[PDB]
């Protein structure tokens, strides 16, 4: 348990719901990430953040975000993981263009590299039937090296990102399974479908929004075309830097029925390996 005593705040890194992220120093120089409360928090935020813990303390992967430690003993509370220097990585790939073969630059191989940290990373929770349900590239973290670290969740930049009526759960409806926006149902299958928008953004290198010209409404519509299966529904076009190959994978994520999506497993397999074949 944390002494809270040997930390030192040093930048503002966002706000969520219920709590806000510094950037501290350890003396024991070391840089770490910690999340506090708000200071606008009423108890219905202190408990979700207690809640937090438990479930981010399950957590144990290299592409996942890991808890480093807590005080939660005595007030104020706190979380702390690793720091992951290069922020977000909607916001990183953003700042890079695809490498000339003849602005900061990236590679084909490290773009699949990327995404096969984020494949693996899931591949973990898979196995905790944990399922995310906000799989996207603005909720990956970013380290040195190429590190990535899937966040457990999460403020403003990425507003148009999510479905919004009132008395609604907030929903990302753009990387969304048709039956997740139908049935409300959410489970590692569709999981698997918010990877292959994901790898669509890593592979546009972020660019641009999913469906980003149609309407929300559009988009939910396009769900419901899904469910009736006479062949009208849309997808996500191929990216430049994207093969055609690797473009059939992603089409796969985004089959009707749950069962024909690969599994992460072989996501990765292919990401780290197959991708790699002329
Ligand atoms: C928003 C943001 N975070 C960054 N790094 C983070 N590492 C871990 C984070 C985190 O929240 N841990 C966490 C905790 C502590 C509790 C519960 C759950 C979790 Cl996941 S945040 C870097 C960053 N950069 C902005 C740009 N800068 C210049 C380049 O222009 C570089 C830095 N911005």
């Amino acid at each position: 348990d944390f002494p809270r005593s040997r930390l030192r705040f040093k930048e503002k890194l966002g706000e969520g719901q219920f709590g806000e992220v510094h950037l501290c120093e350890v003396d024991s120089p070391l840089l770490v990430a910690v999340k506090i409360l708000r200071p606008d928090a009423t108890k219905n935020a202190r408990n979700d953040f207690l809640k937090e813990v438990k479930i981010m303390s399950r957590l144990k992967d290299p592409n996942i975000i890991r808890l480093l430690g807590v005080c939660v003993q005595d007030d104020p509370l706190c979380m702390i993981t690793d720091y992951m220097e290069n922020g977000d990585l909607n916001q990183f790939l953003s700042a890079h263009q695809l490498e000339d073969k003849a602005g900061p630059t990236i590679s084909y191989p490290m773009l699949l590299h990327v995404a096969a940290q984020i494949a693996s990373g899931m591949r973990y929770l898979a196995t905790l039937n944990f399922v995310h349900r906000d799989l996207a590239t603005r909720n990956c973290l970013v380290g040195e090296n190429f590190t990535i670290k899937i966040a457990d969740f999460g403020r403003n930049l990425y507003a148009g990102d999510y479905y919004r009526v009132q008395g609604r759960a907030v929903l990302p409806i753009r990387w969304m399974a048709w039956e997740c926006i139908l049935m409300g149902k959410f489970t590692t299958a569709s999981d698997v479908w918010a990877f292959g928008v994901t790898l669509w953004e890593v592979l546009m290198l972020c660019r641009a929004q999913p469906f980003g010209q149609l309407t929300d409404e559009q988009v939910i519509e396009n769900a419901g075309e899904f469910f009736r299966d006479q062949g009208r529904q849309v997808y996500l076009s191929r990216p430049p830097a994207c093969p055609q190959g690797l473009y059939e994978l992603m089409l796969r994520c985004w089959s009707r029925e749950s069962e024909q999506r690969p599994p992460f497993s072989q996501l990765h397999r292919f990401l780290a390996e197959d991708a790699l074949n002329t």
